[PDB]
């Protein structure tokens, strides 16, 4: 009695052979473009046959993760369970879009090392943008909220972003667009032998 | 995102929106975790895409840090019905084999598949408990008697037979082969499995 292997699974989850389970984990800024990246990239390996899903705020913020706030416990337990999780679509054949702020260096590579250590590819994105510009788009409303007092402790107001190192992607999404960044996120799968070139 | 619809073209060789939790329920030593492996391997023979939630890859990595007090259990599944909500809305046929005894903590994964419009099948997996305790597939009901697992379904704490489930398996009076092909068909039924 065993589980189904991932090169069976590889064969069954899309019209085009081969396991692709890996996660494609987004980091940055409020507002530097985590949201608009994971649609477009969405997009892209779903017209290309490629199965994907995107794990975000609307699908995490208020049922896997409805009964954490915003304490520094919290927002770590928050990047636990949705790292958990993304290994679990990686290891069930599909691309896992994760669209996560996720500030700390030290929940990153938590979650990469969750993954390393079940041989899933895990690819540490960058969407990296000035604070300036990020508090110009407001997207949200969030920064006019975090100066006034009304969100205390706000990722790159009142704590820090520890901005990755050594990531496998950057995208300077202050100068360039939207299709280019997700070039540069289609060639990087490219490479690592996920998406057939 | 992409809808349903379109994530029906990619997902799988097969054509069509299948996403859905077969959600198996009973007593520890039942076979749910027998079933589950059986109709993770019809549906890969089949061409469904899958994925089954078990105690090995839940509790050491999601759930690493639930204990076995109330509060924890309602948890415990609280956050598994959800993950099968999200592999449920991704295309896949998400299969969960924990024993989930209390009635609430089901309902109330129902109630998170049907309010985001996807199919919930609960699937109860009916053995007497002596047979179950006979078969004792893992110590636990050896150990139970003895005191060494305090509070253990059907021993010191109660198992919440489902009223109205989907299927009713007799994993005592008919095969491995028999209740999966019951499952095949509840899933057949609702267009989940192709005919
Ligand atoms: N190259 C780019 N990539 C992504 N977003 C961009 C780019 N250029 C401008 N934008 C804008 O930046 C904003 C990003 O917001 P959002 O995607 O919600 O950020 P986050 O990544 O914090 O979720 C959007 O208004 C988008 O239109
Ligand atoms: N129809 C059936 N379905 C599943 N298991 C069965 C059936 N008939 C007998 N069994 C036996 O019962 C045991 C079930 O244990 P297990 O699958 O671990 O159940 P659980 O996951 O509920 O603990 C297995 O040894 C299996 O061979
Ligand atoms: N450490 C943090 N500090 C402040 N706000 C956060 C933090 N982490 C997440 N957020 C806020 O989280 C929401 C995005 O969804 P979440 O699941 O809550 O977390 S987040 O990391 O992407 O940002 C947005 O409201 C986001 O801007």
């Amino acid at each position: 009695a065993h589980h189904v292997s991932r090169n069976k699974r590889g064969q069954v989850v899309g019209t085009r052979g081969g396991f692709r389970g890996c996660t494609v984990w987004l980091t940055g800024l409020s507002g530097a473009g985590k949201t608009t990246i994971s649609f477009a990239l969405e997009e892209y390996l779903v017209s290309h046959a490629i199965p994907c899903y995107s794990l975000d705020g609307d699908n995490v913020r208020h049922g896997l993760n409805r009964n954490l706030g915003f304490s520094p416990g919290d927002r770590e337990e928050n990047i636990r369970r949705i790292a958990e999780v993304a290994k679990l679509f990686a290891d069930a054949g599909l691309v896992c879009i994760t669209s996560f702020i996720s500030p700390f260096a030290k929940d990153r590579e938590n979650a990469r090392k969750i993954h390393e250590s079940a041989g899933l590819p895990f690819f540490e994105i960058f969407v990296d943008a000035p604070l300036n510009i990020c508090e110009s788009r407001d997207v949200k409303g969030l920064y006019k909220r975090a100066r006034a007092g009304e969100i205390k402790g706000f990722t790159g107001i009142d704590s820090d972003y520890e901005k990755p190192e050594t990531p496998e992607r950057v995208l300077k999404t202050n100068l360039s667009t939207v299709s280019d960044c997700v070039h540069q996120v289609v060639e990087l799968l490219q490479e690592q032998n996920i998406v057939p070139y």
